[PDB]
DNA sequence: CTAAACGGGCAATTAG
DNA sequence: CTAATTGCCCGTTTAG
């Protein structure tokens, strides 16, 4: 349908998905919406982010 | 809010030729999915989640 | 690059 | 039993 705006995601919001996402591949339910609440974003978007992160991840080490 | 879809009464016939299908092939690719559904008076969703369904099953079989 | 969209699968669940 | 519903994942594609 008309497709959503883009997210521009702060400096602060990176880090702390870069961190998350060392921490932690995979987020529960419940660790996914307590990142979400913690840096002002929708679960979907902490859901969207993780799983864009992992198909880099898994190119990554396709990478070598 | 979403009112439930009803069951889908499949016929005898349609039973057979779907357990055919899966007998050959667990994956169906989209086209063959389409020609079958058209081929048994179905939606393609109704071939989709049979065939969903079934690998369940199957799984439980295998096990 | 990467956020969002898309259809199909999976597992777990719901219910006819 | 099993057809349908849920939420998430994957893999791909779309596009800011």
């Amino acid at each position: 349908a008309p497709r959503k705006a883009r997210t521009a995601f702060s400096d602060h919001q990176l880090n702390q998905l870069e961190r998350s996402f060392e921490r932690q591949k995979y987020l529960s339910v419940q660790d996914r919406m307590d990142l979400a609440a913690a840096l002002n974003l929708t679960d979907t978007q902490v859901k969207t982010w993780y799983q864009n992160r992992r198909t880099k991840w898994k190119r990554q080490t396709a990478v070598g």
